[PDB]
């Protein structure tokens, strides 16, 4: 019945970056963002697209049978992410949506509330986030009243949340490979994996540095100091 | 030219798999793979492409346009494997063909040649593999005759053989991350996961890609 609601103040990068940053920071089942306009949709579709995220616009003019398709497929585990406006998601039930993004604040605070009630609308406990521009703090004063609550600021999560986050998933695919049962046939490799050519000493520290790398994901471990 | 000729008979795995054996087992810059049937064009292509191989069927049906692209793409390296029929082959030419395997056996010399002649051009060494069932064995004794030569026969690369080529390749990569700027860093994020070598048999085990270190036998 509740729906934990942030904002983040439009500042350090553009909103596409700092959306996939959210994204990754923190579990969600599936994922609405609500955008201004149809131009938006297609937009930021393309850059959750080209970061690893399986993501797609809906749109009111849209053709209805590419809208069913979207929505089971939503529904269904194809996608995790629809990109929408105020338009496109009227009529819209689906209880995997555990997480609403204001990508473009609303005018009409009561556009915020139904936003965000497309979560949290199961027993299960939803968040929402809101991307303000400083221009537009204006309406956030305006939906923080409309509704008696005050939205707490958020910051964005930096390298070192992420590198976390990426280590933690990580490490729980390393788990399920040692519960392997021909873990052993692989010790042996170890010696044999190793050039003894030119500088010898099997240094089994420096070997498994060289093979955590090669068994990373497309999410280097290592995220870039800033930010 | 040459182009050395070989053939195994098929037994003891299905000619897909022996097929994808036969790829791993030696190197090959791009390979032709001449099949009858236009289906096998179309479903050998995925079973080399769920094998890793970039690959695309060139058949009677798809031209002229899209033929000439597919060309392209194996010469430009987009592509390293053709399945074609001979009807969509009268027309060569690309020169990086390494490799000639006559998935199915010609119906008669003339054919075997034509199809081989598409390694060894420039007069750069090619190689010919045959796959003959049992049931074929006369269609293969035809083309034998007529030619004035034996095909030698040839085995399956094993097991063994093929663990060694991918610890090899695998070893090769490695030493690459050995030697690369930030290990440091990633050092240190040992100790960080939850002893040594049971860690690294599992890193070893993720990092290996698709084509298992372990091989099972046969």
């Amino acid at each position: 019945p509740d729906i934990s609601q942030s904002y983040w103040t439009v500042w350090g990068m553009r909103k596409n970056e700092a959306l996939v940053r959210f994204l990754e920071a923190e579990d969600f089942d599936a994922a609405i963002i609500f955008v201004r306009t149809k131009n938006a949709t297609l937009e930021v579709a393309e850059a959750l697209e080209r970061n690893g995220y399986n993501s797609a616009a809906l749109n009111g003019d849209m053709n209805q049978a590419l809208r069913e398709q979207t929505l089971e497929r939503l529904k269904d585990g194809r996608l995790d992410i629809l990109i929408a406006t105020d338009v496109a998601a009227r009529g819209l039930d689906v209880e995997r949506i555990s997480l609403v993004v204001n990508y473009d604040i609303p005018m009409d605070s009561e556009s915020y509330v139904h936003r965000i009630g497309r979560t949290g609308r199961a027993g299960r406990a939803g968040r929402a986030l809101l991307f303000v521009e400083n221009r537009e703090r204006r309406l956030l004063r305006n939906i923080e009243r409309t509704m008696k609550l005050t939205i707490p600021e958020v910051e964005l999560p930096n390298a070192e949340l992420l590198g976390k986050r990426r280590l933690e998933k990580f490490a729980a695919k390393v788990q399920q490979q040692l519960e392997s049962s021909d873990l052993d046939q692989y010790r042996a490799l170890l010696s044999k994996i190793q050039p003894t050519a030119e500088g010898e000493e099997l240094d089994l520290e420096t070997l498994a540095a060289a093979l955590l790398k090669m068994a990373q994901g497309e999410r280097t471990l290592i995220v870039p100091p800033d930010a």
